[PDB]
């Protein structure tokens, strides 16, 4: 947020003053082409007439500012979530191959079936969120005339015209990240861990620290857990790839050490794996622990445009940044809430979307994200409406012949009482193909 | 000093009505200064030059 | 070779101080699994060439 | 596909505040999908056909 001439001098392949503006570029016989100590001559050449003045200021602002801001935005502390331009044909579809055990080697078993497929790749759709905005600013003719006294004034002017846009964009990036985290939590796709007001006392603080350490150790199990993630798909995470987004008050109450001792890092390599924000503004969310690949951001474009007001003798330059943010549905993501969260958070059906023939069968299993140690019972419903289309209590659904309608399997859990105005359901879309 | 602000949402319908608009004043202020001027001075003898 | 729950309960330090290593070269000599499923087996300490 | 537009009357006095007004084009779109997948199967038992 304190960009100086050193940053632009490193971003560009030039030293101090330059004539690349009048190299790209009649303009030739108006300004001297020397880069000597003289500044009055170049100032007079620039300010001789409005056409040359406007052309020079447009080239400078647009090209130089765009290059510098694009180069400096790619090296901010939160640059590990930043990707390049969006690839062509991304198809917004995410495919994950579920990991399973091996099949025993048996010639008698192998000789009967050799062309048989294995299993569907449990496809899903990306969770997207796009942003597009502008900042814009103004520069006066007075503080362009009073900028050619010395070569230091020119670089101070350039740094001043870049700094405002850069700092505003950098500040807004954190707010957009917090908004994305809030939206994901409100969607209910996190896996929840209950804590009890870590800042209330000292025992709550150490209990929260121990719970975080246990959660990280369970996440980084080499064999896989499947207990986390918005869909139970048996993925495994890394001790060195987990990222923590924590509340400002919570991190202020906590210390740099012991928090890093819970992980395997030691302060220096841990401060780069934690993000600090002032309040989550979502019920009682305290700190969110996600995988490194959970959150990504692509940039559609960055553009800078200048216009001139001749009646008022000034310029307005607008900086437009358009980019999209995507959170993956397969990476691990833990909410760590301290509130009045229900006993059951979400129920997930493993087969997800499936296709079956007119007289086939399918097995659906359900995983319930229970925040307590009590076991819950799941009831199965078919909705739809037909003859012979019913699903057993263990999740086996057989499709009767002569069927045309599209049906959805539902798994329901009840955590209420005699009056139960609270239902949590999981939906699986089943398609039918004629046989 | 230029104050840090949020970003305006992209809206062509609102943009086409106003394009020469300025942004904000730059909250000018003056420095708090204090000037120091003094001397110390010392003497050297001819004996401790010989 | 230690159970996952026991490894989580134990801190990374002192366990390494029991040996002569210090964390960085100690995590390379420990394997963590989830459950042994053998009565009351907790952790097994073996030679490298075992 | 893009379609034709309308005509407006020249008005210099009203042109001084409607420079950046927008008149979106008439654009229509259509989609076509792949809808045939078949195969023909035959067998040749030439050794017995001889």
């Amino acid at each position: 947020m304190r960009i100086t001439f050193n940053d632009v001098k490193t971003s560009l392949g030039i030293t101090e003053s330059y004539d690349i503006v009048n190299a790209i570029r009649n303009f030739k016989s108006y300004v001297p082409l020397a880069t000597a100590n003289n500044v009055a001559e170049v100032g007079a050449g620039i300010l001789i007439n409005q056409t040359v003045q406007n052309d020079f200021i447009t080239s400078l602002v647009d090209r130089i500012g765009l290059v510098v801001i694009r180069q400096v935005s790619l090296n901010n502390p939160l640059k590990k979530f930043k990707k390049g331009q969006i690839p062509l044909g991304r198809t917004i579809e995410e495919i994950y191959t579920d990991i399973t055990k091996e099949k025993q080697y048996d010639a008698e078993e192998a000789e009967q079936k050799v062309f048989e497929r294995e299993m569907p790749n449990v496809k899903t759709l990306f969770h997207e969120r796009n942003r597009q905005g502008f900042y814009h600013q103004t520069i006066q003719d007075d503080s362009l005339k009073t900028a050619f006294v010395s070569w230091g004034n020119f670089e101070s002017f350039v740094s001043s015209i870049i700094n405002a846009i850069y700092n505003s964009a950098e500040v807004d990036e954190y707010e957009y990240m917090k908004l994305l985290v809030d939206n994901y939590y409100s969607k209910g796709l996190f896996t929840t861990v209950k804590i009890d007001e870590p800042t209330s006392s000292t025992g709550a603080l150490t209990e929260f620290v121990k719970k975080m350490r246990a959660t990280a150790r369970k996440l980084t199990l080499p064999q896989g857990s499947r207990d986390w993630n918005s869909m139970a798909v048996r993925t495994r995470s890394y001790m060195e790839d987990l990222h923590l987004i924590i509340d400002a008050d919570l991190e202020a109450e906590l210390d740099v050490d012991v928090l890093a001792k819970a992980f395997n890092m030691n302060r220096t390599d841990f401060l780069g794996n934690v993000t600090v924000i002032d309040g989550f503004a979502s019920t009682g969310l305290e700190a969110v622990l996600v995988d490194k690949d959970w959150f990504m951001v692509y940039d559609n474009l960055h553009k800078m445009e200048t216009v001139r007001n001749p009646r008022g003798l000034y310029w307005n330059y607008y900086y437009h940044v358009w980019q999209t943010l995507s959170v993956s549905r397969f990476a691990n993501a833990v909410a760590f809430v301290s509130g009045d969260v229900p006993a059951v958070t979400q129920v997930i059906v493993s087969p997800n979307i499936a296709a079956v023939k007119q007289g086939g069968q399918q097995q659906f299993t359900a995983y319930v994200r229970a925040t307590n140690a009590k076991d819950h019972k799941v009831v199965w419903s078919v909705e739809g409406g037909s003859t012979g289309t019913a699903i057993t209590g263990d999740g086996l659904l057989s499709v009767s012949g002569n069927e045309d309608n599209q049906l959805t399997v539902k798994a329901t859990v009840d955590i209420g009482t005699e009056d139960k105005p609270k239902l949590v359901v999981g939906e699986a879309v089943v398609s039918i193909r004629p046989n």
